[PDB]
C-alpha cells in the first residue's frame, strides 16, 4: 500500500549496498559459462546482480520478498556448485551474513513506506 517509486529508489540503495559487500565482484556478473561450462547441469536458475539491476529497471520486484528470493538465489547457488572448501563458498556464506543484515535494515525502512 505504498508508492512505487520511492520503493524503487529503496531497492536500488539496497542492491547498491549488497554489491559493495561483494568486494571480490565474483557475484556481481553471471558466472562465465566459457569458465564453468557444467555450471548450468543442476543450477537451475543462474542469478547474479546485474541480472537483478536488469530486474529491477525491468519493474520485475514490486515487493521485498521477491527482491530478496533472488539475493538468496545468489547464494544457494554459490553454496550448491561449490565444494566447501573453496574462496566461492566461503564468499557465499560471508554474503549471506552480511547481506542478510543489509536486507533486514531495508525491510524495515520499506514497512515504514
Ligand atoms: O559460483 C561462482 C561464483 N562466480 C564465479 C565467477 C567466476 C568464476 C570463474 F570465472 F570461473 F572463475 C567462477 C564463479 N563461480
Amino acid at each position: 500500500e505504498m508508492q512505487l517509486t520511492p520503493f524503487l529508489i529503496l531497492l536500488r540503495k539496497t542492491l547498491e549496498q549488497l554489491q559493495e559487500k561483494d568486494t571480490g565482484n565474483i557475484f556481481s556478473e553471471p558466472v562465465p559459462l566459457s569458465e564453468v561450462p557444467d555450471y548450468l547441469d543442476h543450477i537451475k536458475k543462474p542469478m547474479d546482480f546485474f541480472t537483478m539491476k536488469q530486474n529491477l529497471e525491468a519493474y520485475r520486484y514490486l515487493n521485498f520478498d521477491d527482491f530478496e528470493e533472488d539475493f538468496n538465489l545468489i547464494v544457494s547457488n554459490c553454496l550448491k556448485y561449490n565444494a566447501k572448501d573453496t574462496i566461492f563458498y566461503r564468499a557465499a556464506v560471508r554474503l549471506r551474513e552480511q547481506g542478510g543484515a543489509v536486507l533486514r535494515q531495508a525491510r524495515r525502512q520499506a514497512e515504514k513506506m
